[PDB]
């Protein structure tokens, strides 16, 4: 059900779906998940939101946009 699949525009981010409820981690060049989030969409009102939120949230944990800054904040 779950299926991480790597974030277009991202150093190394996946979002594996399951059941509504996304799961957005972050990956390092080093193949480490810094950080991974899980998101359902009942915490939201809208899936703008949601997908807004939750690919920005992962940019703020651990996602640098296509670019790949081995950085860590």
């Amino acid at each position: 059900m779950n299926e991480f699949t790597q974030i277009s525009g991202y150093v190394n981010a996946f979002g594996s779906q399951r059941g509504s409820v996304l799961t957005v981690k972050v990956e390092n060049d080093e193949g480490w998940t810094l950080v991974e989030e899980d998101f359902d969409r009942a915490d939201y009102g809208s899936d703008p939101e949601f997908v807004a939120e939750v690919s920005s949230y992962l940019k703020r944990n651990g996602g640098i946009k296509d670019l790949t800054k081995v950085l860590t904040r």
